[PDB]
């Protein structure tokens, strides 16, 4: 499923991401836009044998089990396939653990490269939240 911008914003706001750990809703919407372009089916294979899954591109090396990543840990206790659903609940709950893992939102390279330090409030424009 491909979320509309405000549609995703509402869904995330609904799952408690606005200001979570001090990160405004805009940050999360911006991260999602550049990580997966709001596509819940997005997947990206990495050259290290791992793969990034879903709307927030969570990595199979440490966060979810996809049964084909060497020395993988399943810290979120879920199959990576669950991160490819139309319901973002799984991704958000796992993301909440990642953002608290000692690097803030720097864990998402696309966020760091295209959202960090910018006027992220723009990603919420026109939304009736």
């Amino acid at each position: 499923k491909v979320f509309g911008r405000c549609e995703l914003a509402a869904a995330m706001k609904r799952h408690g991401l606005d200001n979570y750990r001090g990160y405004s809703l805009g940050n999360w919407v911006c991260a999602a836009k550049f990580e997966s372009n709001f596509n819940t089916q997005a997947t990206n294979r990495n050259t290290d044998g791992s793969t990034d899954y879903g709307i927030l591109q969570i990595n199979s090396r440490w966060w979810c089990n996809d049964g084909r990543t060497p020395g993988s840990r399943n810290l979120c206790n879920i199959p990576c396939s669950a991160l490819l659903s139309s319901d973002i609940t799984a991704s958000v709950n796992c993301a909440k653990k990642i953002v608290s893992d000692g690097n803030g939102m720097n864990a998402w390279v696309a966020w760091r490269n295209r959202c960090k330090g910018t006027d992220v409030q723009a990603w919420i424009r026109g939304c009736r939240l």
